[PDB]
Formats: structure tokens, sequence, C-alpha cells
């Protein structure tokens, strides 16, 4: 469990897509229906970073990092799940003020 | 935080006590400061979920379920927010009627 609701964990995910999220911290060029680019994570001049847009997650083939957009964020910039969900909810339009954490 | 105002929120959380309200559910013993007992949301011989009455909170350590009396109520009955609220709005003694919530 978490100290949000799974529910509205569920919410917040499917209110978000990853591509915008990602998109704030990479800069991403379509190629086919998947958007890739420099992986962050790891150090390599060739690009090897790829989103999904259909499947909301990506992958690193230089590094191996991927997952979902809690995963991204969390990684990006240090924080933890919480303030990931409340960055994330803010985007979905998602209220998170009710569950008393910040 | 919806369709209810800010201030009736306030009212709702005022008006109940998490102890009394995960004590619908779990068999709760006091331990100093604090409200132990078995988790009823992963299988676990030993207690490991317990109860702050002064932070109205609650956490269990083999699962990480945790937060306030919404999010406790929420992830039990897998019911959304707003029928959470009219749960504990009854148990605070707030009626919401005039707001035109469901
Ligand atoms: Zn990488
Ligand atoms: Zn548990």
């Amino acid at each position: 469990g978490h100290r949000i609701p799974e529910e509205t964990i569920e919410a917040i995910r499917r209110g978000v897509d990853i591509v915008d999220v990602i998109g704030e911290y990479v800069q991403l060029k379509r190629q086919g229906r998947n958007y890739f680019g420099l992986c962050p994570f790891h150090g390599e001049k060739t690009p090897s970073f790829s989103v999904s847009p259909e499947k909301q997650i990506f992958h690193c083939f230089g590094c191996g990092a991927g997952g979902n957009a809690f995963t991204f964020l969390m990684d990006i910039e240090g924080i933890p799940f919480v303030e990931a969900a409340k960055r994330l909810a803010a985007k979905a339009g998602v209220d998170l003020s009710v569950y008393e954490l910040d």
C-alpha cells in the first residue's frame, strides 16, 4: 500500500502522458510511434533512450534504465514516491490535499 | 477535495478519530502512545500495523500501507473518495446533503 489510496494512484497514472513528463527533461524526437533521445541517466554520445506513448513506459538500451512515469520522476530528480505522485497529480488534475501528505 | 468545501473536509477529519475508524476493522492494542495490531491489507502472522492517536495516521511496515482515515477507508473497502467522505462525515456529525455529491 502507500499513503495515497490505490485507486487514486491509478487515476494519477492514467491522467498523465509519459511523453509529456519525460519531454521536460529529455529532448525527444519522434521515430515511428515511439520517441527517442539521449539518456539522461547514463553517459554515452549516441541516442539510446526510447519512450513509448502506447505502453506509457521508457527504456534505455545503453544502461537498462526504464519504467513508467513514477520511476522516471523519482530517478530524474531523486525524489520519493509521494513527491513524484504529487507532481504527476497536478498534471492529471487529481486532488491530493485530502490525504494530508505533501 | 473535490465537491466538498475545504472547511467541511477539515470538520470531517476533526470529527473522527482514526483509532476509532480503524478499530472497526482491526483489533488494536495500545502500546505506549500508539496502537498496534495485525495488518488487514497484507498477510503476516506477526503484528506490523500501527496507529498514531496524536498524528491521526496509520502505517504498516510489512506492506507500506498508511496514511490518514481517508486513505484507510478507501483502500480497506475499495470505495472512492466521495463514499469514504460520506462515511466519515456520518461519524463526524457533518451533513453533506447540501453539497449534492454521490
Ligand atoms: Zn541510459
Ligand atoms: Zn500490511
